[PDB]
């Protein structure tokens, strides 16, 4: 019996107390969030720079218990160069009882697409980082995952502008699709790629495509985009009300990306009209959009790899006591391996 595991040491990191493992040192406080909150350290053994994750009460109820436990299942999970990944887990516990939390790390990224957002950005780093979303898309979406709520601040980047899908948590829906907004039809893997439409346009132009006090006033501004959609895509709608509301509509014909960017190239007008597409079957997929002339510079079809195995959570559907859990977040961060 102890009151944590031996070569832990207590440390505190923005006024809240932290327990960390020898190995990681200089603690220093990075933000703080909905369901935790983050710090930079250094991995002695290497010298390289890590972020790590404190989970805040992931016990206090089953429905915080089954999140923290699905975060550290996908990050277990995903294996790709452009998706945040786990290094290592782990709990300062030494018991069931003594389970009050469990920490993530993280390679540690400087910032993120939200913040060096209005660069303006010239088309060759357009062209890198969008390239580099698809692919950590394509990879998640293969495994089956998608992502649901992709946005600048959920891409983080280095100084060499590598970037990283993150999901950092669960208003404002700039970058979600219309589909999603509106449900009026069933939506597929393609929803993520309505959110990379959205940012790059805003990389393209430095302002937000896309807002609006609520729905109807984003469907708006979303329609002066797309023009209204005409009877192929209305008959797949699933939503009479909304069916109607949209053969009620000024038919406003659709496009020339052209002169709605008149700054951008053919190849990114052409690849912006692919995926701000609002017939959910006509809309690019990652691996799609990975083939467009836009990425021509950059394409590496080796880089562009998939999953192995899709996630394959069993218990996504299952529904046991906070104590079950614990017990299966506590297993999990045992048989981990780096
Ligand atoms: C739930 N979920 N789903 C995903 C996929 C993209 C794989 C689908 C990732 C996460 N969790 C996450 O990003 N957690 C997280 C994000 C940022 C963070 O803080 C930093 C991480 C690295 N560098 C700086 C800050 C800590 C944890």
């Amino acid at each position: 019996s102890l009151i944590r595991k031996k070569g832990f040491y207590k440390q505190d990191v923005n006024k809240t107390a932290w327990e960390l493992p020898k190995t990681y040192v200089s603690p220093t406080h990075v933000g703080s969030g909905a369901y935790g909150s983050v710090c930079s350290a250094i991995d002695k053994r290497s010298g390289e720079k890590v972020a790590i994750k404190k989970l805040s009460r992931p016990f206090q109820s089953e429905i915080f218990a089954k999140r923290a436990y699905r975060e550290l299942l996908l990050l277990k999970h995903m294996q790709h160069e452009n998706v945040i990944g786990l290094l290592d887990v782990f709990t300062p516990a030494s018991s069931l009882r003594n389970f009050y939390d469990f920490y993530l790390v993280m390679p540690f990224m400087q910032t993120d697409l939200q913040k060096i957002m209005g660069m303006e950005f010239s088309e060759e780093k357009i062209q890198y980082l969008v390239y580099q979303m698809l692919k950590g898309l394509k990879y998640i979406h293969s495994a089956g995952v998608v992502h649901r709520d992709l946005k600048p601040g959920n891409l983080a980047v280095n100084e060499d502008c590598e970037l990283k899908i993150l999901d950092f948590g669960l208003v404002t829906r700039w970058y979600r699709a219309p589909e999603v907004i509106l449900s009026w039809m069933h939506y597929n893997q393609t929803v993520d790629i309505w959110s990379v439409g959205c940012i790059m346009a805003e990389m393209l132009t430095g302002k937000t495509l896309f807002k609006g006090k609520d729905y109807l006033d984003q469907l708006t501004q979303i329609l002066k985009v797309t023009g209204v959609p005409g009877t192929e895509f209305v008959q797949k709608l699933n939503d009479k009300a909304a069916k109607s509301y949209i053969q009620s509509l000024p038919q406003t014909p659709r496009k020339d990306f052209t002169q709605l960017f008149p700054r951008a190239s053919p190849q990114a007008a052409d690849l912006l009209e692919k995926m701000l597409e609002l017939d959910v079957d006509k809309r690019l997929t990652a691996a799609q959009a990975l083939t467009h002339p836009f990425f021509e510079p950059f394409r590496d079809p080796e880089e562009e790899t998939e999953a192995q195995q899709p996630f394959d959570d069993s218990l996504e559907h299952e529904k046991l006591t906070v104590d079950e859990w614990k017990q299966h977040i506590y297993k999990e961060i045992v048989n981990f391996s780096p």
